[PDB]
């Protein structure tokens, strides 16, 4: 595949490797991992971090909806995938088709699912419990059973699993997780008989309590290396490798003499004769608007982004004179200079989840693996 | 194609045409609209609106770089395009046997294309200059003429325009704009022979000063129907039709009693008797998390966004318990309401053009064109 802009992404799929094998050691061997690769892999590349994940020790597979888990399907993984969340009961076939296993949280999506399906293909489903989240999930136990009974009767369905999520599990203070366990150990007794898998692990519950995790943990965040919280980086267990990097290369460069004005809105004005470069990535790339007062590293020193940031370029102080074509990053390191993901955040005021999955479909992803190139995924490609 | 999770987008062409055909009745006969289709036409669809705009009256259309073009062609756009921002010299034979056309604004550029470049088809260069924006062109005399010559001596080399870009066009207070303005007059000078297309004019010049943008306008923000700036809307020729909406569907609805948390963080805590909705859509799909304290709408009124935004899911305070399928609009209208793409920029502390450029590729575009759908785009 092929990409004809200086901008793209790095992907190190060493780093995923690393930090998938090193869960692996960590968790008691009959421990499973999910690994989950909702929104393309958290803007990484849905596939080839899929494909590493399974190498290193993972088994399932998680998305967040079910186009999600058919694209996995089409680009040739087999592996199970759990759709986290919501689905409509009309595609209950072709999920069971394409062996993907469902969410299911309440009873009247079964009630209506009952009547689209009959057959042949199994439907598998995880019971989704709400214990302190307020996102999706049962909080009864008369609507845990009438769930538990509906799916008891139709011959196809199949409750192959039962999980929670926790809202504060990245933490330092464990007062509301202890509540959410403890409340998640009260609702598994409302069912009849414990499923094969019982999970409620996210990276930060995982990494921190390896002994609680029960028989399958969803990684995700971690993966990717990136912390769940500033809160818990001295807590981790082993050190988190950083898969993701942005790049860019100087298009232009130019001297300005003092009082001229610089971008929309004329914001900046060179004071002495200052080098000016511009780099072809702006907040239509997902480098948004707000990073207007941050910085770039050109030839392993810091540079500000100059005026206001532009759909598909942006500006930024140089040194001196730089030649044409010299490479910029944006996240990464430069030398002994480095610009995190969570240095991003900070600026953006955000998460580090939030940061990759805002590089867009525009920015192309280049993917190594052994230190070397192993594919290129434009998506705006031929 | 299909999608299999209720959340969408909606863009109506009908908007866009109108948009367009008003300009093409405002402007000269002799003067061409290049619409800018840039970054998936800001959003809402590149070929989509691209086959529209040249519909409503557009002859040629601009994209950022020459991926966004290249991806036209093999969609089957066979009008012009050009792509505004810089390129590799060794890709100038690619862009030649697509027929793109490309800006160029450095000598050493060409001196470079020169060399690797020796034909068959010809390429068709528009020299940027720059007039006090600071971003892409050519600032010197000797600069300029050293390109004019090294076009001139290269038989497949052709410079079909030149053209400069407007900082504070929608600016009220036209006082930047009119030495812009003067200094390219004054720079097209340095050309030996005027080319056939000179260019100057964004979205917020063409509208407001529709004479002094010569020969072709590039239309842009102004086509999708929103405005280049809040101070520049009551100063506009037409009004202007937004085409895009955004909608979702309630997929959970539950009563939270006192003292109950949602989302991460617990941020939010229940005061009274609550119905709290979950719809399908978060940060991964440009829903960012700044946008926590928003009102959606559901059911003709208003409804807060409670508790963290999650990164493919987020929760609303609801009026009552409303069923499951709900239609909830976060960008458009219920009966009654509208929110404005403008107002999702206030809330963010942006500019409306950001906004439908970050809903992601995970969001589908639904397409209207004649009152009906016409085209559904599910990009995964
Ligand atoms: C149910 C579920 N389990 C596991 C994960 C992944 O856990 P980590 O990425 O923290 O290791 C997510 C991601 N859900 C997200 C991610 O960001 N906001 C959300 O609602 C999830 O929804
Ligand atoms: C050269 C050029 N012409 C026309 C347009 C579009 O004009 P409007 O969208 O204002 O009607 C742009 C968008 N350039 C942008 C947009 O945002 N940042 C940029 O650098 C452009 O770069």
């Amino acid at each position: 595949n092929d990409f004809h802009r200086d901008t793209w992404a790095e992907v190190d799929l060493d780093a995923i490797y690393d930090n998938v094998e090193n869960l692996r050691r960590l968790l008691p061997d009959d421990t499973h991992i999910m690994a989950v690769v909702k929104a393309n892999a958290y803007g990484h590349g849905d596939v080839q971090v899929a494909r590493t994940a399974l190498e290193a020790g993972a088994s399932r597979l998680a998305v967040a909806f079910l186009d999600e888990a058919l694209a996995l399907r089409e680009k040739g993984i087999e592996a199970p995938i759990l759709v986290l969340g919501a689905s409509r009961p009309a595609d209950a076939a072709l999920a069971a088709q394409q062996r993907i296993a469902l969410t299911v949280f309440r009873s009247d999506w079964l009630e209506e699912a009952s009547a689209l399906y009959s057959g042949p293909f199994p439907i598998h489903f995880h019971l989704k419990m709400d214990t302190g989240m307020g996102r999706l999930g049962v909080k009864d136990e008369e609507e845990t059973k009438r769930i538990v009974a509906l799916i008891e009767r139709h011959p196809h369905f199949v409750l192959e699993g039962l999980y929670t999520h926790f809202a504060t599990a990245d933490e330092v203070n464990t007062d509301y997780f202890s509540y959410q366990y403890t409340r998640f150990l009260h609702m598994l007794e409302w069912l009849p008989s414990r499923p094969p898998l019982v999970h409620c692990a996210n990276s930060a519950a995982s990494l921190r309590f390896p002994d609680r995790t029960f028989n399958m943990v969803r990684f995700g965040i971690a993966m990717y290396g990136l912390a769940p919280s500033p809160g818990i980086k001295p807590l981790l267990p082993y050190p988190l490798k950083e898969a993701f990097s942005l790049h860019s290369r100087l298009v232009h460069v130019k001297k300005l003499q003092p009082g001229e004005k610089v971008s929309y809105g004329a914001t900046y004005t060179a004071q002495t004769e200052e080098w000016i470069g511009t780099i072809p990535i702006g907040y239509a790339d997902g480098w948004l608007r707000r990073l207007q007062h941050f910085h770039v590293l050109v030839d392993g020193q810091k540079a500000p982004i100059v005026g206001r940031i532009c759909m598909d370029q942006c500006m930024i102080r140089l040194p001196g004179p730089l030649p044409v074509g010299t490479k910029v990053t944006l996240i990464g390191r430069q030398g002994d200079e480095v610009i995190s993901i969570d240095d991003v955040a900070r600026h953006l005021e955000t998460i580090n989840y939030e940061v990759p999955c805002t590089i867009s479909y525009r920015v192309p992803r280049i993917f190594f693996r052994h230190k070397r190139i192993m594919e290129v995924r434009n998506a705006i490609g031929r």
